[PDB]
């Protein structure tokens, strides 16, 4: 019932119990912990239970919880559901379910920073000219020349579930990936396929190993149209590292603004397809991730070769000191060109901070563990020797099937 | 019903049958997953299930499931234990048990080599001092010179709770923790509060920085008593780096042996509460967690600023150059000294062929990523993008709460 959470490192001990107020599933069962697995339309009947918890908690955060005030607006909304088969949010309903659903994302380590969030209401959106003219605001917003701001902007909710407004980019901004005849990939990998989507629908693919994708959106439910971001709007950084000169000539850069597109967010029922959200990177992501991964740009070896490690033996470690050095590079350059990141080591204090705010202002904080914990140099960052709690709250972020394969055209 | 796990690398998918025979609990429900918690006498009527089950399992694994060997000895069990309450197991079947304890254990990156495992039955043992002699002679096999064999040494199980025999050491070798008044630790600050023990039970501490502490054996209930380990039996390696010469003067070293003695090791509702079991080290263990962890040896900085490492702010990445430089120089001696260790890289690889061989000739492998996953790099070693399905299968290695918590005092 009031579950304890330890670190061991400092042996704080915290006590949770806003877990009990959870009410998805995990996927987990007493026989079974699927902690490790990546991925473990509403009736009026449905609606009205999830409209009701939303807004208690909604003026209980407001210190107006039983009043006529909350009393109205659950009698008001709920006159609107059984009448309209749904119901529309207050502006103030939208801002503190979008920070919230950031609040309760247990996979994100930045979550410090959940009551700092630009909101864009773009509910009265209709068209993909529209949605671009949106997204050209919010990039332009978020990047702020650099010095980056946390911003979502919200496009209409779903209705029928066939008028669904969807960006089908997985990240605002992001790479090609051509898969040349040599079986090798270029570019990024990750992205092969929505990069073919996008030929097989007009772009004339520049075909290099950095190409700014296409926004593909789409409104209301119609086919999606493609919009090519002014580049004069995407701050990109030249990956150079601060003692190897050679660096600069693997010719590697990353985009300085990480905004997921691809998720869904659901506030009292409510669910809204598309949702672009942006803060600033964490240099793991790019340096570790982007770059090291095998499945993605996998400069490893290159950058082995270029340091002339002793590749022969796995023992030397070789592998290991190239990423701590193509690590300092992302954070060096970013740094250089000013433009906002955060490395792990501080990312991680500042989440334990907040898990400590959290659990003292709000009974606790979900975490999952296997994503905080940062992909490099885990039990030197503290949040490896903390023990963490996950469960699912609500207003949350969620995944949804990839456009492609749902789109009746 | 049916599983699947898959591997976000190479895409390859398994599917998972075997959690179908898990037992016990894990501590997480359909509400909440405790996945990342480190920590989340039995009576006639449930013991015979317990026996029956096991020895299902150890007849189907010798080809042999419904044998009259199989029947006879299910008879000769039960009417065991419903005569005397218990019962012994068969030189065999304890093998059997031990070699699956471990093959079991999901928080073993090292599981490849699960069969390959000496077991010595030490249940005929009586006393402190025959404990002493025994753990010697494991200690003497396994390291073996520096060509480490895993081994398991298994002492008179549980009867009443009232007698049990108990290793009070964590690790067969461990170096000694002293607390000084000014507030700063001595040697390792894990093992304070049992270096203090063992200073009251009456051990002359040396107070180093690399003391290894001395046995500390319980026998049939009765109080401790202590024991140093013959010196010329406990193989240590100092510790340098191939291309920093002042790296020897950090003055460290490390015991070759790394031997798990407080675990509670259940096989067919037995309970053997003193079991110490050795393998050999996997170079982070000692490289990123008993010398970098903040609560431990802590060297981090002091190896920084030999390097002359940028530490006026995090960014620069010091720690974790650093934490490189002391787990190459941790390989490097161990392999110089022709002392067995296996390099991080090399255990996950071999982990996931272990795995992927276990879900073709097993039905599955169950695995705590949180635990499998290395303390440093983790994502590039294969094991960070692997799904992994984590559930209790017996025989196995349990936790029991340290027995100065729990000691009848007798004087
Ligand atoms: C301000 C800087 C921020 C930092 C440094 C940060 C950092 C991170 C990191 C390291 C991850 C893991 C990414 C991965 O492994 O794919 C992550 C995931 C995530 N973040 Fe944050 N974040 C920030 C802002 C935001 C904002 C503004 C939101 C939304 C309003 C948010 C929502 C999420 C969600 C839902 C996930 C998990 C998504 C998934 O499952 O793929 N984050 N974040
Ligand atoms: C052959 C060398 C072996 C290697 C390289 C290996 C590696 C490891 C490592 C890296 C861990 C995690 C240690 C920690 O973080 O505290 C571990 C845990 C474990 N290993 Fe192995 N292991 C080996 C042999 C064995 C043997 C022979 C047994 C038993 C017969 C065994 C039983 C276990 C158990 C029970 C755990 C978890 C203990 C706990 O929860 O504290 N291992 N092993
Ligand atoms: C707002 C924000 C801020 C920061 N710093 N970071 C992010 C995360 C974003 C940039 N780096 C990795 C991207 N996430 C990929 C999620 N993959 C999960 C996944 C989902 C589905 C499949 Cl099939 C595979 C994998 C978002
Ligand atoms: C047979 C074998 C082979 C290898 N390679 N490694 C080991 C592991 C052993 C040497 N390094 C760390 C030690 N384990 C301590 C685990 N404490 C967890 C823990 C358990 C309970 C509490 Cl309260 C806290 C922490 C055993
Ligand atoms: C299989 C495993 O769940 C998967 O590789 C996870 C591990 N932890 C992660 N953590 C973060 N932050 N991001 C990821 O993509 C992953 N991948
Ligand atoms: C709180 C958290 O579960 C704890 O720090 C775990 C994480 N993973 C680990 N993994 C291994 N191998 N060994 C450990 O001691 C730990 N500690
Ligand atoms: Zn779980």
């Amino acid at each position: 019932r009031f579950l304890k959470v330890k670190n061991w490192e400092t042996d704080v001990v915290l006590t949770d119990t806003l877990h009990l107020k959870s009410t998805l599933e995990t996927g987990c069962t007493e026989h079974i912990c699927m902690g490790s697995i990546m991925l473990p339309v509403r009736t009026k009947d449905q609606l009205f239970p999830l409209a009701k918890e939303f807004l208690d908690q909604y003026y209980s955060s407001i210190k107006r919880f039983g009043s006529k005030a909350h009393m109205d607006r659950l009698e008001e909304v709920n006159k609107e559901i059984e009448s309209t088969s749904t119901y529309q949010l207050k502006d103030t309903e939208l801002i503190y379910g979008a920070k919230h659903a950031w609040r309760n994302a247990s996979r994100c380590v930045g979550r410090i920073q959940w009551s700092k969030l630009q909101v864009f209401d773009a509910r009265d959106c209709t068209t993909a000219h529209g949605m671009f003219n949106y997204i050209c605001n919010h990039v332009k917003y978020a990047t702020n020349k650099g010095n980056l701001r946390s911003a979502i902007t919200i496009f209409p909710q779903r209705t029928d579930g066939k008028h669904d407004f969807r960006v089908w980019n997985s990240q605002l901004i992001r790479y090609a990936g051509y898969k040349q005849p040599d079986g090798s990939t270029l570019g990024d990998p990750a992205n092969v396929q929505f990069t073919e989507i996008c030929i097989q629908q007009g772009w004339k693919a520049p075909r290099g190993r950095f190409d700014v994708l296409p926004l593909l959106l789409q409104a209301n439910g119609n086919d999606p149209e493609l919009f090519q971001i002014p580049p004069e709007l995407v701050l990109e950084v030249p990956i150079r590292h601060p003692k190897f000169d050679w660096f600069k000539d693997l010719g590697l850069k990353w985009y300085g603004l990480p905004a997921v597109s691809n998720m869904l967010l659901e506030i009292g029922g409510l669910e809204f397809s598309a949702c672009p959200f942006s803060g600033w990177y964490m240099g793991t992501e790019i340096g570790v991730r982007d770059y090291c991964d095998n499945s993605r740009y996998n400069i490893l070896e290159e950058v082995a070769k270029k340091m002339d490690l002793d590749m022969r033996k796995t023992s030397s470690l070789w592998k290991d000191q190239a990423l701590v050095e193509i690590n300092i590079a992302v954070l060096y350059s970013f740094q250089s060109d000013k433009v906002t990141i955060v490395d792990h080591h501080s990312a991680t204090e500042s989440f334990i901070k907040h898990m400590e705010n959290e659990y003292r202002c709000r009974g606790g904080c979900p975490a999952d563990w296997v994503w905080i914990v940062p992909p490099m140099s885990g039990s030197i960052t503290p949040v490896f020797h903390q023990e963490m709690l996950n469960y699912r709250l609500t207003p949350s972020f969620e995944y949804q099937p990839d456009p492609w394969n749902t789109h009746v055209w």
